[PDB]
DNA sequence: AATCCCCACATCTAGTGGTTGGATAGCGTGAGCAGCCCACAAGTTGTGGT
DNA sequence: ACCACAACTTGTGGGCTGCTCACGCTATCCAACCACTAGATGTGGGGATT
């Protein structure tokens, strides 16, 4: 890991203090050239398992993307979309689970989306719980409704 | 046909195809006296005014478009909806107008859509008709529930 | 060109009367079928010349992307574009010329920009003619002050 | 290091290279209860608070497609843009910070910019001072005479 | 302006041949991960400091 | 609450072989454009309403 002070090859690591509660490493590393201390720490990457069953980075992207299309039209500014991606991000990360389904991902969506656009939420839900008929969208606005 | 380029009288015809569906033939047309062949599309008036005023001329690939989207992981596959582009281009072509508003030609795509799929119905129409709350929603379930 | 009504094949031409002013022949067709007619109009294709030599259609779309490049940040809505490629157009097309040379597609985008946007003209200009120094910066905007 | 899935104590570490730059090493630790295998990387606090507030990580191919874009036609290959892409990156890992807004990392390109190019330089700030008229270009343009 | 009757004929279709360019599969040659290996370099209790 | 320093030994890190995935290459197929010929057929005069 090349020192970001003056890129020398090689640091060394000086303390390597697993932390619990998180899952994270934080080592110190030093460097021998200019002798200076940067702090590292060390998470599990997060990751989704599809509905195909192979597995991938958890990317906000992905999110805002989806979210995005069902809100067209809508009065969401694309702030309130980094916001939503970013709140979902925390969401899924708050369980701590190195890989998550994105079953999950999708009802933690599901959450803020709901206050964030009604319409939105509608049509967002249309397509991830895959309705068939006219009788599923009167079904889905008594669940919002009962609130 | 004057020449564009030397403004000759007449020109004469190389060669003739239908090209575009039926709708349109496209010649090869070179002048006699400057030897330039220019090439030269023939076809019935058919133009959409968009929602801001903007004439702008009829295409399949963005009515189609907007529908893709709406039948999303619906069994809709491709060929149907090539033939629901044809059918909503030739019921406008056949109403004998040569500026049709934007505001209908989605009238002419909600009448086969019905019959295509019914919940990407109701998709199409959130966007189309900008239902701002989920009250519209379900009056546009009734009134088709009437048929 | 099969008949727009019935979908006919081979309709039969009935007159061929080529207008002088537009260098645009309108034929009025009918069909052996259904007995109707269909006036159909016959105009050259707007072909533009680019700096590498080779010659393409002309095309709204990258007039527009052009000027959205240039006006990025600035308040000009979508519409305001879509007005200014259609003005563009027109201009163009009011020479009548079959082939234009993207040099005279500039001329004639940086009429309705400048109005559209000062600071936007300028982001334009500096791409268009090619900016080597500052000094034509405060050049442009001699010329933009004179008015 | 705890295995996410079992929960267990410790794990151990197959295999570790330094993969990205020399910013991050990722590893591959199994857990001997459960003999699943997680990856895992380790890096620097760097971490951008975009415009409006949402913390995103900092990345290089942002940066530079920022600068590709001002620097459009003029001689600057692709070697300069990395070039300039490693240089602001050190000089932001340099200061040692966990935490920059995204305000302060146009000033960290603003810096070389001048030395790469000098039109680029002004349409960069075009877009990222939102200079509302053409008086401000020449403000810039003065101030920069003065170096 | 737009459209609508003739009639006769010059000419436009269209129906074959060639090219030529651009997709397009099936190849070959890269890229990655895994499974080894050991010792040196990293973790791991101790005392501390601010 | 990091941050520092101690020894030290267990551990990780690098270094080393294979493998599978992927992706960059190319000989071939369809599409488009040009050259060509005759005859339906599209034009180009001629009136004539709306
Ligand atoms: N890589 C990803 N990172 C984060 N969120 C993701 C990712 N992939 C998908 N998502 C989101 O999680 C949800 C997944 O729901 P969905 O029904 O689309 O399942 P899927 O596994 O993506 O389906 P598919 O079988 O098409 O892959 C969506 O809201 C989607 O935006
Ligand atoms: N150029 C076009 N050709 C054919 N259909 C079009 C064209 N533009 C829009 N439509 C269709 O017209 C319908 C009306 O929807 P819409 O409001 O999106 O129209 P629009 O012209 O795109 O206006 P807007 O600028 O508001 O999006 C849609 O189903 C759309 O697919
Ligand atoms: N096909 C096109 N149809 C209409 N406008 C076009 C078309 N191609 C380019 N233009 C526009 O005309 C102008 C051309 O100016 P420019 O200096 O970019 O020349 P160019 O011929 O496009 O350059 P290049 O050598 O990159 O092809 C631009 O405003 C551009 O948006
Ligand atoms: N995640 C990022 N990593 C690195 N540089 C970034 C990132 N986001 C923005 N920048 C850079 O920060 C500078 C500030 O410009 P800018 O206003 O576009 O920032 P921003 O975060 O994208 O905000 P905005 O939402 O207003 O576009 C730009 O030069 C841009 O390239
Ligand atoms: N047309 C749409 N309108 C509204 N919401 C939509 C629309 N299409 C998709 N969504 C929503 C519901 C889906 O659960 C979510 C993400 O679906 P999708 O479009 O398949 O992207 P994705 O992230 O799953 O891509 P990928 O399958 O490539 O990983 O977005
Ligand atoms: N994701 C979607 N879900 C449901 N309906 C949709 C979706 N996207 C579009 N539609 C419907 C409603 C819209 O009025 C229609 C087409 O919209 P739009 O994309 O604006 O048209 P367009 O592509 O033809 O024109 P333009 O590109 O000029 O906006 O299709
Ligand atoms: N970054 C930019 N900022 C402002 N204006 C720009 C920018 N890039 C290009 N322009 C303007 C000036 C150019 O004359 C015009 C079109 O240029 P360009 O981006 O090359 O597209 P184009 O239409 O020429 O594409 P093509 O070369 O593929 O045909 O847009
Ligand atoms: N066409 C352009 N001409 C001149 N300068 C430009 C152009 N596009 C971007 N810039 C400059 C000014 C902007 O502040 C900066 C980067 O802007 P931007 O594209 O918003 O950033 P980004 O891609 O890093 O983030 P984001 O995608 O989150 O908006 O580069
Ligand atoms: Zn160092
Ligand atoms: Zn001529
Ligand atoms: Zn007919
Ligand atoms: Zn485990």
């Amino acid at each position: 890991m090349h020192c970001p002070f003056c890129r020398h090859p090689d640091s060394r690591v000086v303390d390597s203090r697993t932390t619990d509660d998180g899952t994270s490493i934080r080592r110190r590393r030093q460097c021998p050239d200019c002798s200076r201390r940067f702090t590292t720490v060390e998470t599990c990457s997060l990751m989704v398992v599809k509905r195909s069953g192979v597995t991938e980075p958890f990317s906000r992207t992905k999110v805002i993307n989806g979210v995005r299309k069902a809100c067209q039209g809508r009065p969401v500014t694309e702030d309130a979309l980094a916001q939503l991606g970013q709140r979902v991000e925390e969401a899924v990360r708050a369980t701590g689970s190195a890989e998550l389904t994105t079953h999950d991902v999708g009802l933690a969506i599901l959450g803020p989306l709901q206050e964030l656009d009604l319409v939105a939420y509608l049509r967002f839900a249309s397509v991830y719980r895959a309705f068939d008929s006219l009788e599923d969208f009167e079904a889905a606005i008594a669940e919002l409704r009962e609130t």
